[PDB]
């Protein structure tokens, strides 16, 4: 015969891609930790930690590194044949207080930066298959981001992040990630620019992530279509990091739920049909566990489960569409 579930994982296998999700903090010790480990191990094969390798807790002082959480998340990925997607090296949020609370010249701060990278990249070398190196580094007008990184040190904070995390981990796949550039339009212009100059200087560059932060009105899906084909011809891997479909809590629920799953569909269909598309998480699973009705103001409802585990319109669809692939 053949395996009663179909799961999204055992789809993706077939397909030889990841399918998988973002774990909450502290995952191990939640209320329904058993129900929640449990979804988790029988759906996905990619797990990213939702926070728990960022800046302020792995590096909570100069002088001082903490990999327990972390390990924590790597264990449980390994123990359920799951990849580890590293989040992040280098973003402009979640910064610990021995950072955002001096100035800093130039040199300095690539000295901080290197030796961040460099410990948390050796730590988990082989262990992290994909690292998000450089996290939004672009205004939501196409031009830098003027983050600490950037006031301080100027542009080259990007490549040589780049270049520290390839020198600390030659076999982890290095990516730009960030949001709204699923698109083509002014960010994504400058995005794509720019990764096609680093690319042009040798600069380990590996692919880009698409975080797919998006609500129920869709995207235009013949510009997506068309950016996932110049970013694949720039030679980048590409990777929807930390998907969300977020719908109006007020009002027809059940119609936000088909427009959420006709949505879904169309993101598989157009990543199924471009080989360079070697991952899909969601940022997260449940929505009983989601940043986005803290973050966005009367939205939620916007993952595959809903908050008591049962599977939403959206997984259902996304299935089939997975389902008519392999057929
Ligand atoms: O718990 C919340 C996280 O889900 C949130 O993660 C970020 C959301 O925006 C993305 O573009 C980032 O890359 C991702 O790290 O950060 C805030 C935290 O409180």
């Amino acid at each position: 015969g053949h395996m009663q579930n179909v799961s999204l994982r055992e789809l993706a296998e077939k397909l030889n891609i990841y399918i998988g999700f973002a774990a909450i903090n502290n995952f191990w010790s939640l209320s329904d930790e058993e129900k929640y480990m449990e979804v988790a191990r029988r759906e996905f094969n990619i797990l990213t930690p939702e926070n728990q390798m960022k800046w302020d807790t792995i590096h909570p002082e100069r002088d001082r590194y903490n990999f327990t959480p972390a390990e924590k998340h790597v264990e449980f990925a390994e123990e359920n044949n799951m990849i580890v997607h590293g989040h992040t090296l280098v973003w402009h949020n979640q910064l610990p207080g021995w950072i955002t609370g001096r100035e800093w010249t130039k040199e300095e701060l690539l000295n901080v930066l290197e030796d961040h990278i460099k410990t948390v990249v050796s730590h988990f070398k082989g262990r992290v298959k994909i690292w998000d190196v450089v996290n939004e580094a672009v205004s939501d007008s196409g031009t830098y981001r003027e983050s600490v990184w950037y006031k301080t040190i100027g542009p080259e904070y990007i490549e040589k992040a780049f270049r520290w995390t390839k020198e600390a981990d030659p076999d982890a796949i290095l990516i730009y990630n960030d949001y709204s550039i699923e698109e083509i339009n002014a960010k994504s212009n400058f995005v794509y620019n720019m990764i096609k100059e680093l690319k042009e200087k040798g600069v380990p560059v590996d692919g880009i992530g698409f975080q797919m932060h998006i609500d129920y009105r869709g995207l235009n899906y013949d510009s997506f279509r068309r950016n996932l084909e110049r970013f694949a011809k720039l030679g980048l891997q590409i990777y929807i990091t930390e998907m969300d479909v977020r719908i109006p809590l007020s009002g027809s629920e059940d119609y936000y739920l088909k427009k959420q799953a006709e949505i879904c569909a169309k993101i598989f269909d157009i990543c199924l049909d471009n080989p360079a598309v070697k991952a899909i998480q969601f940022w997260g699973f449940t929505d009983k566990y989601s940043w986005v009705p803290g973050f966005f103001k009367g939205y939620g409802k916007a993952l595959l489960f809903d908050e008591n585990y049962n599977p939403k319109p959206c997984y259902y669809a996304i299935k089939e569409v997975l389902e008519k692939k392999i057929e």
